[PDB]
């Protein structure tokens, strides 16, 4: 599969930050993830979005993954949105 490519750095906003989770294209998920995943690094504002954005909803599609790296990509938001 394709790894996190260093194409462009971004942040993310609205459900658009989550939307790539439900991508069919696990590869492009991973590609754009590099820019989008930074949301998870911001505990307040960013990391709080994901729940409301539909990360639990988004997760389910990707849980049917064909790529193995994708498990970390899935659990990335899982982890961080859940209270622990």
């Amino acid at each position: 599969g394709n790894e996190q490519i260093q194409a462009v750095i971004d942040a993310g906003a609205l459900p658009a930050l989550v939307q790539l989770l439900s991508s069919p294209n696990e590869q492009i998920l991973q590609e754009a993830l590099w820019a989008l995943s930074n949301i998870a690094s911001g505990g307040n504002e960013q990391k709080q979005a994901v729940k409301e954005a539909g990360a639990l909803e988004k997760l389910e599609q990707l849980q049917s993954h064909e790529n193995e790296k994708i498990q970390k990509e899935a659990q990335e938001a899982l982890e961080k949105l859940q209270s622990h």
